[PDB]
C-alpha cells in the first residue's frame, strides 16, 4: 500500500542553484555513500590551495544535510542548494580559485562514487520531482539553449 498526494509531481519552477561569483558547481547522486566524509576525502587532493564547500543530503537515519569545506560562503551555498533540491543522496560541491584540471579531476573522482547531474560554472537550474518521502532529481538546465550554428 502506497500513499499519494496531489502535491506530488514535477515542480513547476526548477530549483535555481546558488553559485557564488567565480565558483564552479558539481551536483550529483551518491552511490551507497552514508557520509559526506567520503566525498570530502576523495576530492581532498584535488582541492588543495583552493576554496571549496560540500553539501550532502543524508537519505535515511538522521536525514540531515551534511557538509564540509574551508570557505564559509561556499559551505553555506552548498547547504542552501541541498535544501532547495531536497532529494535523498544528492551532493553539491562548490569550488573557487582552482585550476581547470583540478576541477575536472574532482568530477572524475565523484564519478567513482556517484553519478553527475551537473558540472558547470553557468547559471544552473535543477529539475526536481516531488514524491512521497522526498524529491528526486530529473535533470538540469545548464546555461542556455543555442542561438545558431557555427560557420
Ligand atoms: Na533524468
Amino acid at each position: 500500500h502506497h500513499h499519494h498526494h496531489h502535491s506530488s509531481g514535477l515542480v513547476p519552477r526548477g530549483s535555481h542553484m546558488v553559485i557564488p561569483a567565480e565558483a564552479n558547481i558539481i551536483v550529483g547522486y551518491s552511490h551507497f555513500i552514508k557520509t559526506v566524509e567520503d566525498l570530502n576525502e576523495i576530492i581532498r587532493t584535488h582541492v588543495p590551495g583552493s576554496k571549496y564547500g560540500i553539501g550532502f543530503s543524508e537519505a535515511s537515519g538522521d536525514r540531515l544535510i551534511r557538509y564540509d569545506g574551508n570557505d564559509d560562503d561556499l559551505v553555506k551555498a552548498c547547504i542552501e542548494n541541498i535544501r532547495r533540491i531536497s532529494a535523498g543522496h544528492t551532493f553539491v560541491i562548490l569550488i573557487r580559485n582552482a585550476y581547470p584540471i583540478n576541477i575536472l579531476n574532482a568530477v572524475k573522482m565523484c564519478q567513482e562514487v556517484g553519478s553527475i547531474f551537473a558540472a558547470t560554472a553557468n547559471p544552473l537550474q535543477i529539475i526536481v520531482y516531488k514524491g512521497e518521502r522526498g524529491n528526486g532529481v530529473l535533470g538540469v538546465i545548464d546555461g542556455y539553449s543555442p542561438v545558431g550554428v557555427e560557420s
